[PDB]
């Protein structure tokens, strides 16, 4: 959190 999370 999609940095990739």
């Amino acid at each position: 959190x999609r940095x990739x999370x």
